[PDB]
């Protein structure tokens, strides 16, 4: 037996009162006047009588969009307070039109003003109705401000503050209102959806909304583009500078990957890439073949007829952006080749001599490396340190570069300090020919692997080989957890094992460690240590280093149980880890594959369109308006205009409150028959 | 005094949310539509 | 329905108590070993009327405790009455949506303060969220 | 220029005919009166109009739902021919009653009879209505009917026949149908569901329509026992016998996983497997945990208290099924006790002993192999050769016993011929006591992976153990594939090798094979070469097998290339593949597993509720009417009324919806306009 | 962490694998044990540089079958001095089928389940660890406990 | 022959298929708003 009953009491209504609220829904007029005229005088029943769920007697009229009702409550002289709201909220535009020709439970907070309320909606025409009066909407303050103002309203209401401002944001990314008040529609998009991305990492708290914010400001500026008509309109919008594809530009600078893929701007950049030839796209599979490789070929003849005769016309040949880039690759495909000669060439005797000169392939490979040096160094001037870094492909080119200027110091150096020849076998660990060698066989790995990033040119490994690339931020998460595991059991493992540490002169062959033929002292030392664990993920650690020399059962079998619990959990519970979360972020990044692999390969073709750095890395070395405005808001007339009705005709294209609507409607039309004549 | 205000806009929203069709909703339309018309009929 | 709820809870009425999740009650015993499928259903009928957001709003005298504590026991019996484990389940997920929605129409700080920080008997209300597994309640971003 | 015409015209419409075909949609009855009138007699026109899209004029009111305006087209002696299935079709009473009382273009197959149509639609008012009327339904033949008439059929139109066939099935599935005119309405869904599963196997071209149909069948029969409202009705459904437990032992032989595992059914169940302990589910799990050890410690004593005092109190407790089945399990876990003490009693002096006695675990353990075999048989005897293929733990099991018996008389030959102690080093490859020792240690293994069936009796194992053998016939599918891979690279390697076999004698120490810790002659036969490719799979074979003792370059590296190919094919290649398999493979399974388990529980539930075999292996050998179907058909009839009524309101709760609220109001407005 | 609670339930299968053909193992080769004197450099069991006596008793049958997961047991440990053929082939079969039913089944669905929980937990992961989250803030709430360990006492 | 006789069931079936939005309530309220006139003005 629980008892119920009303725990917080309200004021109750009375009978008249409660048919009054169905007099309101009643339809007719006399009952409500007869009320209201005797009620000035009665003083019998307040007219704006507070039914328990707050709905007054304006309410009760917007509710069902009766106009005619609402009128004649509206005459009487009857409460006004926050009735537009209401009115804006159901959409009903006679209701707001009529209203604004002019405790307290409310279901909007204290900072919702009309204006804001009509964008958060996007009615195009009741926000036309509100801004044809003058309105405003407050300024939000910079993202990171130590302003006196926003500090303190931080501190007397925090979450009021918070929700003040996304509530502002709302209504000023709201598609229609963008399409009404913004000077230009397309940089406001572009702006004011960086924006909203970037309070997705400093509000933490709300970063689901601000990216819904931030994701419907990018698709209203390519919905816009999809409106273009002709080839013209499309120039006019992406060659538009605000004070060439000037804005094309700005939006690769505001990661509008969607603008960016839009099938009509990428036809129109692949006609700027492949201008050379005008049938590229019929061409066979074969043919194109022949063609790539001619080109690659004549890569040297072609290079020189710019450098001597720019004007000629073979010399313009090279100006061209696809012959160009295929130029360029043609050149450093050259150089990987001859990588790969450096060793055929070189003869046994010089290899007892310290300090030789240089050889045929390092000569050759000489005016590249400088060139490739020189490339990397002019590319940081204009971009930036802090653009610099953004792309690792860059950082990769960075370590190879360096990496050949100390091959070549040491290479000098060795050169000045000894003069003849001797036995490889008596140089010392650190010899200067022995260390340059190395960090030349070092640069080998980074220079192929860089060959990589031509895969974005390609249509059937460009999507793959950015997919990939996506993946790896994920594997770096997981490596986090790795390393913790591998010191952990390596101090371990260690710390047991040091006071047995042997000398090499006492091991069968004289080595020691684990890269003997019979391998010992895996665990003498934490720096071979954390080697011995790193090699068992692959099974090249035999099982047969856990024994001592001094065979201490008890040191042995502990030992050997630190080394198989490290095994569980690295290769039967890590491992299959990292290739379920390896799994789940895959399908995720399948569904934007195409979009992200399209704003690579525009940012690839783009890199081609300026004259400067046309010479490959070889030859690089060798020295020797108001009127524009004016068709821009001439298209963006056009564009919002197409916009508008377009999205009007989708809208239009379901719910209880519209058969509740439709109801009332037959009642509302019953009752005047019955009564009328 | 709070709960009594979240309680309240809590009631509120949940309302509108209802009201925001099943086969049995066009019955009813069907059905009020009959009887307007046979009173008309009936009446003068 | 709010509206049919208060109507018929104007006029006094009242909803029987179950019995604990284990209970050797006589009554117990003789009404399961009687009529099973009749205590079980009659049982889930009681929980489903206990456990309706608009009965709760109206007429509890601390609408979020009994959201955690209801919540809380229907996982309970989630366990034990395995044969309805999903009935119950989705019953329990009921009560922590309420009392999490409920905290959502907080539009001051200062009515979260009083809220998190009310003793039954610093952020008292908040430990007993906690102690009940209340995960959404504790996640708001508020 | 692509010139467009109607390439296939069809006769065009007379202007005024058009106005009356929208006058048919209109509700004029002046022109219709008026056109018969002027026609009937005239002869000038034929009201049997026929519209270019197969609309006709009895069509057009019907699709509205315009009884009067179909009413008034009636009586006018208009064409009426398969009228009844657009009516049928459309679902309006009315018009289908109105009709019922009195090569061309059709939208339904020749073969569509009004009882079908009604019966494909599951519309329970209009069903009544045709059945209420003498109607019938031919009766499908058999799947494999060698019938003339069958036959005959089939030859002369098999797209006319089968389509035939899957209409009858439809009608014959449908749950209004079987509610109502089916005398038991739990069978009837049982048998149907089962032949229709059969059928989808034989009409592979029809296999998604008829396991549909199938599926139909089993949730009718399921949704009736939901509508059970108290204990008493619950049991009277579930042990009815059609001429305990037999209506549920009906549903395990038909597969009626749902059925059995609705949770009503699950709850009584388990009151009959709980017996001794009232409140085993509101017990704690530690004293569960101690409370089983109790029993399992005691059956030696609770099996003999059986059999000396069967009627006694103490001789009931082992006829309770989940003490029955805790004493079978202690009882074959102290039988796998005694195999892991073989090892460690035995003597080193025995071991030159040329076929010994029997030892002190053997005599022991031999109770236990005598009872294993003796209830395997019995089983087999009673349950018959087919029921036994059914479990694949049946046949580890028949295994289980042959390879104990060969044990036994192998070494019962040993004893007999050999006398005396010969050193082991010294005795023949096929010497009777090393065979007897390989069988038996083959048996044990068996006898321990016995115990995974038992998981399915946890709710935390049982769910897991499911899933695992469902993923185990995909596996199968993919084993096909690797043997001939297999044996692809096998040929090729053992053509390419065997000219450079060596002898035993050659080799380091005497040894030849893949076994030794030099490996060699990986390739020299067949058989050695397939074992060399299986055991690369877990990477045991080196490298170094692939050199010839003459160094011979270019065989040596072809044999290398050879190696390395059937490793990418097999590790790269095809063992990635089958982690793709089993990936989807368990999603779908996930989904059932709940009911897949619980099917799997009671079966084993059931296994213990007999009175026959209470006894444990080692205690295996000893010396020494009309009322009850009446309450069925009450519950029955109480069930159907409680489903009718709740689907008839669960149905009630698009374009041509919108069509008939737009016609009312437009009656409405030329009939009040018309009014004065 | 959550992942970690499926992987236990793969145990028990595991385990009842593991021992069941431990014991068939041992059952086969108990009777060819040898002395760690008889042995090449005096040295018995799997972990020596030649391996030896990998299936005569139960306890190093056990460890055997653990370390053939990560393949460090090597495939002579199969044979035995007095060279019985048809007890070496035998004994060779355990140990493969082990290997089948180990590494190409039981490890292959282990990812499948893994798959299937990872995307199932992935869902609720942002609630689930502010709630941790929040628990280990109030842990420092408290006065009580400031003092870190050294400075504890 | 077949052709003409495939072509009048598939279109018939796709007309049934396709008849089994806003823009239908704004339809349907314009008739009963239009006949109330017409009966208000009626005579
Ligand atoms: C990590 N590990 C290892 O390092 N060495 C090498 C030792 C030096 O050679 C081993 O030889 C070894 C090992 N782990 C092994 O199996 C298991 C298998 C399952 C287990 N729990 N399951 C659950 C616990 C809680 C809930 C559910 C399941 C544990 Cl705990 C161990 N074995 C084989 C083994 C060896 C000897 C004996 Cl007696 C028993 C087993
Ligand atoms: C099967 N196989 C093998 O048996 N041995 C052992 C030989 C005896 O020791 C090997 O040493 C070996 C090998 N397979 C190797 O790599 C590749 C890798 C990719 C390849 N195609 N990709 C595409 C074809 C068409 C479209 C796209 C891709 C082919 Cl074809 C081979 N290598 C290493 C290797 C060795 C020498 C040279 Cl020159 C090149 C590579
Ligand atoms: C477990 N196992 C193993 O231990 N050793 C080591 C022996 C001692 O070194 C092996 O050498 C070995 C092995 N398993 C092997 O392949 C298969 C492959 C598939 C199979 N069935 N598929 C299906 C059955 C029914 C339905 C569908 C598929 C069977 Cl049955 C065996 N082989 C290689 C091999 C060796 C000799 C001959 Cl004659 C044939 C094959």
């Amino acid at each position: 037996r629980i008892p119920l009953q009303i725990v917080r009491a309200e004021t109750e209504l009375s009978a008249e009162e409660k048919a009054f609220l169905n007099a309101v829904e009643k339809g007719d007029y006399a009952t409500v006047k007869q009320a209201l005229q005797e009620a000035e005088i009665y003083y019998n029943v307040n007219i704006n009588c507070m039914d328990p769920l707050g709905r007054s007697a304006l309410l009760i009229a917007i509710e069902n969009e009766n106009l005619e009702i609402m009128e004649l409550l509206l005459n009487h002289s009857v409460y006004v307070g926050d009735a537009l709201l209401y009115a804006i909220r159901k959409e009903v535009v006679g209701a707001v039109e009529l209203l604004l020709s002019y405790t307290q439970f409310s279901e909007f907070t204290p900072d919702i003003t009309p204006i804001m309320l009509a964008a958060h909606t996007n009615n195009y025409e009741i926000i036309k109705l509100l801004v044809q009066k003058r309105v405003t909407i407050p300024r939000p303050h910079q993202i990171r401000c130590n302003c006196v103002e926003c500090v303190s309203s931080s501190e007397v209401d925090s979450l009021r503050h918070s929700r003040s401002r996304l509530n502002i944001y709302k209504a000023l990314a709201s598609p229609s209102l963008i399409a009404l008040s913004s000077e230009d529609p397309i940089l406001t998009a572009f702006r004011l959806g960086w924006e909203l991305k970037e309070l997705s990492k400093v509000e933490n708290e709300f970063k689901a909304e601000y990216e819904e914010l931030s994701q419907q400001c990018k698709l209203f500026a390519k919905d816009l583009l999809d409106q273009a008509r002709s080839s013209r309109e499309l120039e006019i919008i992406l060659n538009h500078r605000d004070d060439d594809l000037a804005k094309l530009k700005v939006a690769i600078k505001y990661h509008q990957k969607e603008f960016v893929a839009q099938p009509n701007c990428q036809q129109l950049l692949a006609t700027l890439w492949y201008d050379g030839f005008p049938g590229w796209r019929r061409k066979h599979w074969v043919v194109k073949l022949l063609t790539c490789m001619t080109i690659g070929f004549l890569f040297p003849m072609l290079s020189i007829a710019y450098l001597i005769s720019p004007r000629s016309n073979l010399g313009l040949f090279i100006k061209k952006p696809f012959i160009k880039f295929i130029c360029h690759t043609a050149s450093y495909l050259t150089f990987l080749f001859m990588l790969l000669l450096a060793s055929q060439h070189i003869v046994r005797t010089d290899l007892h001599v310290q300090g030789p000169p240089p050889t045929v392939v390092e000569w050759m490979i000489l005016p590249w490396v400088l060139g490739f040096i020189w490339g990397e160094i002019k590319e940081m001037w204009d971009g930036g340190f802090t653009e610099y870094i953004h792309d690792w492909w860059n950082l990769m080119d960075f370590a190879m570069n360096s990496l050949y200027l100390a091959t070549i110091s040491l290479k000098i150096m060795a050169y000045v300090k000894y003069n003849g020849s001797r036995p490889r076998e008596e140089w010392e660990m650190w010899h200067p020919t022995l260390i340059a060698e190395a960090l030349f066989a070092i640069s080998n790995i980074l220079s192929s692997l860089r060959l990589i990033s031509l895969f974005t040119a390609n249509s059937h490994l460009g999507p793959l080989q950015i997919s990939l690339g996506r993946m790896l931020l994920d594997i770096l998460k997981f490596l986090f957890i790795y390393c913790l595991v591998l010191l952990a059991f390596a101090n371990g493992l260690n710390q047991l094992y040091f006071y047995y540490e042997t000398r090499a002169i006492d091991e069968p062959n004289n080595c020691k460690g684990i890269r003997c033929e019979k391998q010992n002292n895996a665990f003498s030392t934490l720096f071979e240590t954390l080697q011995s664990l790193f090699w068992s993920v692959f099974g090249l650690l035999n099982l047969y280093v856990t024994n001592v020399k001094a065979r201490h059962e008890f040191t042995e079998f502990v030992g050997a149980t630190m080394f198989g619990t490290y095994n569980v959990i690295s290769l039967v519970v890590l491992l299959n880890m990292l290739i379920a979360m390896m799994n789940n972020s895959y399908q995720l990044i399948a569904d934007h594959a195409d979009i992200e692999w399209k704003f690579a390969r525009t940012k690839l073709w783009m890199s081609y369109f300026d004259e400067g750095g046309t010479l490959p890395p070889p030859f690089n070395i060798i020295p020797s308006s108001l009127i524009q405005n004016q068709h821009y808001q001439e298209v963006i007339r056009n564009l919002v205009k197409r916009y508008v009705a377009a999205m009007i005709r989708n809208s239009k294209t379901l719910t209880e409150e519209n058969f509740k609507e439709l109801k009332q409607d037959i009642s509302s039309f019953r009752y005047e028959v019955l009564d009328l004549l």
